[PDB]
């Protein structure tokens, strides 16, 4: 069957969409520039279906972030990060999480420049 | 716009499907695997257009074999291995090559067991 949709030249896999920009920004100029183009930094809801993900090496921004008052870590979407979606390791300080392969991610400075992963949830 | 035709759950980029296979086999049956599902192993015949496949780490079987007579490195549909498709280290005795992320691919022996990627080139 077909893919999609999609913006132009993305990578789509179950109706979801995803672009890896090798730019490097800050975490919040890596939301912006994913939201301006319709989408949102990578989400890991589930580890099935994203299985591919596993195999892309690096550290990218990711769509996770730390809440200021109760420092819950939660996703963009405002759904909370679930145990099964991926394993966090918490570095100290960091409010931003990077994602680094293998379903692992890793809190950062949201200041921190890295390249970043977009991605537009189906629908 | 959409993406395809690819078999279910297959990634798709430009209408080229990929899918990435974590059972291990030697070259042969990685590329009979591909060849059953109506693809063939990995072949890069454009970095530009397959960018994002720079990502992908570890080692996987892909399209590329030695002749037996002139020795000349070519892709399973009959095409010759180019220049500015990948670097290609070649490793003494091996005749089959995996993609080792980058676009560099090291040469084998076909027997070696490895994943493997196969893709279907658009139409």
């Amino acid at each position: 069957g077909y893919c999609g949709p999609c913006p132009n030249n993305w990578i789509c896999h179950r109706n979801n969409c995803y672009q890896f920009f090798n730019e490097e920004k800050t975490w919040n100029q890596s939301q912006a520039s994913c939201l301006s183009q319709n989408s949102s930094l990578l989400k890991i809801y589930s580890k099935e279906e994203q299985d591919f993900l596993k195999l892309v090496k690096s550290y990218h921004w990711m769509g996770l972030v730390q809440i200021p008052a109760n420092g819950s870590w939660q996703w963009e979407d405002g759904s909370s990060l679930s145990y099964n979606q991926l394993t966090l390791v918490e570095i100290p300080k960091g409010s931003c999480a990077v994602y680094g392969s293998s379903f692992k991610a890793y809190t950062e400075d949201c200041a921190n420049l890295n390249t970043y992963i977009c991605m537009k949830r189906a629908v």
